[PDB]
C-alpha cells in the first residue's frame, strides 16, 4: 500500500504555504505498513501537471491525497468535486492567468472526489478538528491537481482513491495581514498536519 | 506586585468558556516576583459586580486583565475602550437582558484601557500570535466588568492598570457549529493561554 | 422564442422568496417578439422534479433561467455548473434531507450552464448591477433543478440554453435577523428583477 | 427648526461617496417647517474640524446628523458613541495617518449621541430597511466629526441632537472590486438617502 501526500510552495505573495511543510513532513512515514510519499508541486499551471504526473508514474500510488492552502476558510475543508475548467482569479507562479479554458478538452465536466470524505469529516470531528465539505476548490491550482489526479485515477486505474483537503492560513499568516485591514481566521500547522493524517488512515483503512 | 486575571463561565449556551481555564490555568503562577490570581466570574449581571468589587478588595491587584470569550472573532483582541451601558442582544445566564441602561449612573461615558495595549499587540506579533485592537467590547458581560473594573481605578487608585482580552471560540468549540450551518474562526487553548500570558508580562514591564 | 423564467416558494422559515415574486413579475411579458413564461417552484424534491418537468413539455422553451435564493451572499450569482448530486444541509419542505445521492443515477457528474453567463455578467456591470460567476449553486434544491433543467436540455434538445442565477436576500428579509446575531448582505428587489430581465435579454441575442 | 445633514468628499482611492450625493440631494428640502442644510466635508483631520465649526456656527443647527461611508457594513447603523481619539488605519486625503491622539485634549472620552437612535432604528425597520445600532464609527474621520459635533453641542449649547449614521456601498461601488477578490455588501443609494431622511423626521418629532 503506497499513499501520496502533496502540497503546494508559496504563491500570491505569501512566504510561506502550510502544505509545503505537510508534504515535507508527512514524506517516508508510515501508517500500519502502508507507505506514505510526500511531494511539494510548483503553483503554475502546466509545470504542475508535469510533475504530477511524473510523480503519479514513478510512485503508482493506490492513495492521492493534494493538499493546499484555502485563504479564508476557517476550518478543514474536504473537496467534494473537481471541475473540468480553470479561471484564475489571480496569475500562477509565472504570471499566467488562464480564463475559461478546460483542463483537459474533451474530458468529463467534473469528477467526484473518491476518497471517503464524509468518514474523513466525521473522524476529524471526533478529534475535535473542525472540518466540513466544500463543494468547490476553486479554478485555480488546486482543482487544476485535483480534476488531474481523479482523471488519472479514471484513465489509469491508479490511484484507487483521489481526493483533495484545504487547510485554512495557519497563525503566523496572519500577523502582516492585521494592518493591511481585516483579519482572516487561521488554524495551527499541527492540527492542519494531523488532519491529513487523520484522511490518510481513513482512506487506508476504507481500502478494506 | 500583584495580578488579577479574570475568565467567565459557560454561556449562551456553550458547555465551555476558555477562558474559565484561562483564569484557573495562571492562578498561583508567577512571572518574576509579581503574584497572578486568577478568577472566574459568573455570566450574570449584578452578580458579577459582587464577585468582582469582592474580588478587587480582597486581592487589591496592581493590573487588572479581564478576560472574555468573543464568539465569531478569529484573533485575539484587545479592547481600547468601556462603554458606560449595557444593551445585551442576549440574556445573561439568569436570563435578564437588560437593554438601554448605564452600567454606573452619573459615571463617564467610556474609560479608555489603561494596559499598553499597543505593546501588548506588538509583543504578540513577534511572538506570532494573530492579535488587534478592538474598539467596542459589545455591550454585554465583558464590556460590563471591563468598565467596572476601569471605574473602580479612577474611584479607588487601584488597580493601577485595568483593561480586557477576548479571545475567540477554541477548535472544540467548533464541532456542533459545522453541522448547524457556518464554520466560526478558532484559536488553540495554547495560543490563547500564552497570549494572556504576553499581555501580563508586559502589563508588569510597564510598571517600571 | 420562448423563455422560460422559475422562481422558488419560500422555505427554511423564511416568509418570502423573492424569487417567486420576481417569476409572477416576468410572467406573459415579452422582450421584442419572444414570449416570456414565469412559473414558481416548491423547494420539494422529486416534486420539483415533477413540476419542472411538466412544465418543460408543456412549453418547450428555448431558453430557461431559473432562478433562487442565496441566502448570504452580496450581489447577483450567475451558476457555472450543476453537479449531479443532492446533499441538502436542511430539510426540504416536506421535511425531506437527502444526503450522498445522485440526481440522475448514470448521468453525467456535471453539466457546465449553456447560458452566455461572462456576457451576462458584464452587461450587468455596465448596468451598475454587481454580479459574479459561482462555481457552486450548492447541492440543495437550486443546484436540482439547475441540473435537471440542463440534463433535459442534453437528452431533448431542449430548452438551448439553461443556466441559474441565485439572488440575495432582499432588504426586508434583513429585518428579523438584525436581533438575531448577525446582519446579512442585501440587495434590493428592484434590482434583482432586473438582473434577471437583462439575463433574459442577453440570452435572447446570443440566440443570434 | 433647522437640521445639518453633512457628509463626505471620496477618499481611498474611491471614485464616489453615497454621502456626498445624500448631502446634496438633502440640501434646501424641508420636512414640515424644518429647514433641512446639506453640507458636504473634506476627508481631511484639522481641514474637517475647521469646516464643521464654521458650518455649525453659520447655521446654528438644533439638529445635526452627519452621514458617512462604512466600507463593508451590509446595513445602515446608527453610532452610539463618539471617542476622544484618533488612529487612522489609512491616511486622510492629503496622507495624513494620525496614531493616538485625543480629538480634544483634556475633553471627555466619549460621549453618546444625542439623537434618538433606537426609535430611528425602530423606524426604519419599519421602513423595511435594514438598520442596526453600532458601538464604534471607527477612529477616522467620521468618528471625528462625530466627536467634534457633540462637544460642539455639550459646549455650545447646540445643536440640541447631534449623531453619526454609516451608510454601506452603493452598488455601483461594487463593481471593480469583483475582480479585485472579495465581494463587499451594499445598500442602493435610494435606501440609503430615504434611512437618513427618516432619521431627520423622527429627530424633529422627538424635539417635541
Amino acid at each position: 500500500m503506497k499513499v501520496l501526500v502533496t502540497g503546494f510552495e508559496p504563491f500570491g505573495g505569501e512566504k510561506i504555504n502550510p502544505t509545503e511543510r505537510i508534504a515535507k513532513d508527512l514524506d517516508g512515514i508510515k501508517i500500519g505498513d502502508a507507505q506514505v510519499f510526500g511531494r511539494v508541486l510548483p503553483v503554475v499551471f502546466g509545470k504542475a501537471k508535469e510533475v504530477l504526473e511524473k510523480t503519479l508514474e514513478e510512485i503508482k500510488p493506490d492513495i492521492a491525497i493534494h493538499v493546499g492552502l484555502a485563504p479564508g476558510r476557517s476550518a478543514i475543508s474536504i473537496e467534494r468535486i473537481a471541475v473540468n475548467a480553470i479561471d484564475a482569479r489571480i496569475p500562477d507562479n509565472e504570471g499566467k492567468k488562464i480564463e475559461d479554458e478546460p483542463i483537459v478538452p474533451g474530458a468529463p465536466t467534473a469528477y467526484f472526489s473518491t476518497l471517503p470524505i464524509k468518514k474523513i469529516m466525521k473522524k476529524l470531528h471526533e478529534r475535535g478538528i473542525p472540518a466540513y465539505i466544500s463543494n468547490s476548490a476553486g479554478l485555480y491550482l488546486s482543482n487544476y491537481v485535483m480534476y488531474l489526479s481523479l482523471h488519472h485515477s479514471a484513465t489509469k486505474g491508479y490511484p484507487k482513491m483521489s481526493g483533495f483537503i484545504h487547510v485554512p492560513y495557519i497563525p503566523e499568516q496572519i500577523i502582516d495581514k492585521i494592518g493591511k485591514g481585516q483579519v482572516p481566521p487561521s488554524m495551527s500547522y499541527e492540527m492542519a498536519l494531523e488532519a491529513v493524517k487523520v484522511a490518510i488512515e481513513v482512506a487506508l483503512e476504507e481500502l478494506l
